[PDB]
């Protein structure tokens, strides 16, 4: 009692608890204050009075009774809008090495390789879209530079794939039996050739990918050809001539799929060139493989959860360990969340494989390494969702000036674009007394 | 104790805490007291009795003891029935600028142009029909005015789309080498031809159709095509006459769509007239480019997020800053909340692309510009969720009259005519002394 | 001007009771009436002839 009240300039005062609002919305606020700025850096009055302007509202101040201490609980609404794919979260890029200039000597085919670093479209899509736009980046490329120069279809150098590459493999004839590999999707992989990579370094793709590091905390990551020991694919079986003598055995591979491309086949019988990170990650060798240091996870549609920062530094009292400051760069925190972003799953049935027109995404129908992947029977995609947050009670400074700034940040300390609501609400009272 | 009694005016006192009601659909109330008012400006009885009238009850009061301060701990219900389009949010409205009157000269066809500002029906609606209907409002003023004048198929001016008109564009032919574009939707899009544009200042269709501003808070939403820069749709490859010389080198355009209508194509015969939004967003030049002030986002069907204001002005004090009045204009706030509207996602097998009978929302069926767009494969819908809301602790006037006033307004400080239920509990407590 | 006369009707002034108050009261009055009119008896009278 007596050191409990809140005192606004002219009017009556206050007991003992009241609210205070944070809209963003507000017109008189839109016209004058917020020109140059968005919904996460804005600028907005606390006085709703409309006798004044937010200019004379700004040299007003709410009174907190000094002789109490008092402290605010902080409330929170959130809705975003962003992207799956895009720039500012570094989620539209990753690198590759490839092949280029296949000419002849003057031993067997000099050959060049370089990196190039791609890029691909900006949007919300699936776990299957972004693998396709992920091929295309690589084929444009192709058509840009290797197709004028001498190099062919048969040797890409990389390619990204859902398939296991050793279904009906029985160990007598150490080949594919069905002379054709399983059009089922398991879980997504690499696939590659000699002189060939991929680098995610500057990039986030690989979440959704489901590869991820044992150290995650080094440098960056990096697969090379000479990593993927023990993933050469195993060729398929020549059925075509097989039953001229079945109808004495005849067990050759295949070579080409009839358009005069070749599987990459080696001196032995046995197996291909393009080797697979699945493959060696379950049946290589688990010490000396890349097992040793990969790591097999669930796809995230979504590209990493992040969290986000909430700043009112006109409000609340600075924690502990924060300096006083006035760069957007590092204002001080009142709250902690994760951004408003939801994986949701959903069946695919289907019931019809193999549909073959000349579809952009499939080019190459007829070879079985580079035909279209199979889709998942799940299928997954990204979506936002409003978030209701409560953060705690936090000390305020005694006096309270009727325009308050406010400010959403993300962990590197730069506003997201992508934030269009952000409401707030505190309710102050009384904590201790300073007599 | 002694300082916390609750007292009606005949019957036995309570102490230290009770409940009070606020209810909608009480008989008496509804015949007498509510006659030409709504579910949220409306007036009720606290008094649960049935030995009095309202109007008798309008006298009565319930005292809450002097000597103690009082605050309740206010919870709310509410549900909620509004539609995605409608004109109460302005959401069912739009401006474009299109030509009319394609007259011969009296050099090579003078033009002619103006705004028309459109309409579009009422409804609860996916994002795919809201496209449609979109688009129908602009052939039905074609065929209201330019179809008797001069103007013809080939050249309407506006169209909105969800395709990407790049896909299959080897850059030595600087085509479209399978002479048709994709049909796969990734996210919605306007394209335009000269002289036209759009505004969609004092409406809200934006939010749906993904397209924002870097900086909302200046004045108002234009396009017009001298802002595309870097958008010209490629043209198609003339597949009809590629064989001839494939049975040397036959590598131009088409013209006409087997109807008589032009492509408008340029005098090169690398790319035609209609330019478009996303391809100057994502291949134009990002500095000297509309994405320097524009921003790509996913579709919010609900067409934005907003909030709502909650008042009691006879049973609560009014909180800092705010004034007391009897104006429904302004009445003071005692909790804020959103409106309880929320997306929900489904997907969209389809297995089956280009049906084609003469449907009314593709009358075009044979050109590869304006035929209609195609699905996404995740459809998206509004619903509405009853919202169960805590609102904290306000403190209490001394005496309550047994007639009470609701409000909910709108953030304009509107009454929303879709709140059919809206029910109010109020616990009341003891604060502190006034001694 | 927040306020209808109506509504103001009903609002109260409270000067605080333990003390006995009075008011200073100044007026201003301006008036048109004319010499001669019914109003104040100034236009008849009685003659025998």
């Amino acid at each position: 009692e007596g050191r409990n009240s809140i005192r606004y300039s002219e009017l009556s005062p206050l007991y003992d608890t009241t609210k205070l609002y944070l809209v963003d919305n507000k017109s008189a606020d839109i016209a004058s204050l917020n020109y140059q700025n968005d919904h996460s850096n804005f600028l907005t009055t606390v006085v709703q009075n409309n006798d004044f302007t937010p200019t004379e509202a700004s040299t007003q101040t709410i009174n907190f009774d000094e002789r109490s201490r008092w402290g605010g609980q902080l409330k929170t609404i959130m809705h975003t809008n962003m992207p799956n794919v895009n720039e500012y979260m570094f989620s539209n890029k990753f690198k590759a090495r490839v092949m280029v200039s296949r000419k002849a000597p003057e031993k067997e085919d000099i050959l060049k390789y370089e990196w190039f670093e791609f890029i691909l479209p900006e949007g919300n899509f699936s776990a299957t879209m972004t693998i396709d736009l992920m091929n295309n980046a690589i084929i444009d490329n192709y058509l840009e530079i290797g197709r004028q120069n001498g190099v062919l279809e048969s040797d890409i150098g990389v390619k990204f794939d859902t398939r296991n590459f050793r279904l009906g493999w029985d160990p007598e004839t150490k080949l594919i039996m069905p002379g054709v590999y399983t059009y089922e999707a398991f879980h997504p992989d690499i696939v590659l050739l000699p002189g060939c990579g991929v680098d995610f370094t500057e990039s986030r793709l690989s979440n959704l990918l489901g590869i991820r590091k044992r150290h995650p905390f080094q440098e960056g990551f990096k697969i090379m050809y000479e990593d993927l020991e023990g993933g050469n694919i195993p060729a398929l079986l020549d059925v075509t001539a097989y039953e001229e003598s079945k109808k004495e055995l005849k067990i050759q591979p295949l070579e080409k799929d009839s358009k005069s491309r070749s599987y990459n086949v080696l001196e032995d019988k046995i197996n291909t060139a393009y080797r697979s990170w699945y493959l060696s990650y379950n049946y290589g060798n688990p010490e000396k493989g890349i097992r040793s240091w990969t790591l097999l996870t669930t796809s995230d549609v979504t590209c990493g959860a992040e969290q986000v920062y909430w700043s009112l530094p006109d409000m609340m009292q600075d924690p502990v360990t924060f300096r006083s400051t006035r760069q957007v760069n590092n204002y001080p925190v009142v709250g902690a969340e994760l951004m408003p972003v939801f994986s949701k799953s959903f069946y695919n049935e289907q019931a019809v494989y193999s549909q073959q027109l000349t579809h952009v995404f499939n080019r190459f129908p007829e070879n079985q390494i580079l035909i279209r992947p199979p889709a998942p029977t799940i299928t997954t995609v990204s979506e936002n969702v409003p978030a209701l947050t409560d953060h705690g009670t936090l000390p305020l400074r005694s006096s309270i000036r009727g325009v308050q700034r406010v400010t959403v940040t993300d962990a590197r300390r730069r506003t997201c674009p992508y934030v269009y609501k952000a409401l707030g609400i505190v309710a102050p009272r009384v904590l201790s007394s300073r007599t």
